[PDB]
């Protein structure tokens, strides 16, 4: 990854004189976008490899940063017709990300860091990898949400609980900011998110307490307290 920078730096010079207007320029950035997703591998059960820092992962960690430098010009301000342009780049990558299940690959990953996360509070690569594999899914959900002809994504409740597990950590001092406006964007109202969060929470502390009193000797059998 790091020898082959400045490879993707030219990609990305390469890339800035594209017109998303022309078909062929289209084609050939829907071909790049789909030869990186299959460069990806989600299809891959060694998740034990993608744990430790490898040639890999820091090749992946950058094709994302070229990914969000690619969304992230999608600003209509001072643009001469570069707007539809960066509407139809930034339609066009959020179908074939969300087409190639690369978001049940992020859920993977993130399951992944919360093991070491957890081994590690009880006994910045990480930091960006984390920012990265957390803006993906955002990113993604927020270009759909902005056009409502992309079919939505489906996440069930497991996703909400780690993305709750992983705002539970106090060593998040900003992306923790970003994670909670990610998720009351996701239910849509603050209502919501907070009810979720104030559940978790309570239930979180209450098996806690369960727990705590089991190892004292303070047993819930039947819903009794046998001490």
């Amino acid at each position: 990854g790091v020898r082959a920078i400045p490879y993707m730096q030219v990609i990305l010079m390469l890339t800035t004189d594209l017109d998303g207007e022309d078909e062929k320029d289209k084609g050939a950035l829907d071909n790049l976008l789909s030869q990186l997703i299959a460069e990806l591998g989600m299809d891959k059960k060694d998740v034990s490899k993608k744990n430790e820092r490898s040639a890999l992962n820091e090749v992946h960690l950058v094709v994302m940063r070229l990914l969000s430098v690619f969304m992230s010009r999608t600003k209509s301000g001072s643009k001469s017709s570069i707007c539809e342009s960066s509407s139809l780049i930034s339609s066009a990558t959020a179908a074939a990300l969300l087409s190639s299940g690369a978001v049940d690959y992020c859920l993977h990953v993130l399951k992944s860091l919360l093991e070491y996360w957890k081994s590690q509070q009880n006994d910045a690569y990480t930091q960006l990898l984390t920012e990265m594999v957390l803006r993906l899914p955002y990113q993604i959900k927020k270009i759909t949400d902005t056009n409502s002809r992309i079919p939505p994504p489906v996440f069930d409740h497991s996703w909400f609980y780690f993305l709750s597990e992983y705002l539970m950590i106090q060593q998040t001092p900003f992306v923790r900011r970003q994670v909670r406006k990610l998720l009351l964007f996701i239910c849509g109202s603050k209502e919501k998110y907070r009810q979720l969060r104030d559940l978790h929470t309570l239930d979180s502390h209450v098996r806690g307490i369960k727990k705590l009193l089991e190892e004292q000797g303070i047993f819930l059998r039947a819903s009794v307290v046998t001490a």
